[PDB]
């Protein structure tokens, strides 16, 4: 899924997603994190 927090690339989005949802991977999109499956 998507997030509503500031990201600075996939790397920052990995822990951020891990925390929010629990999908330790993901990518960033012009400011917000994205998770994977």
């Amino acid at each position: 899924q998507f997030t509503d927090v500031k990201c600075t690339g996939s790397k920052q989005c990995w822990p951020v997603c891990k925390q929010m949802f629990g999908k330790p991977n993901g990518k960033c999109m012009n400011g917000k994190c994205r998770c994977y499956s």
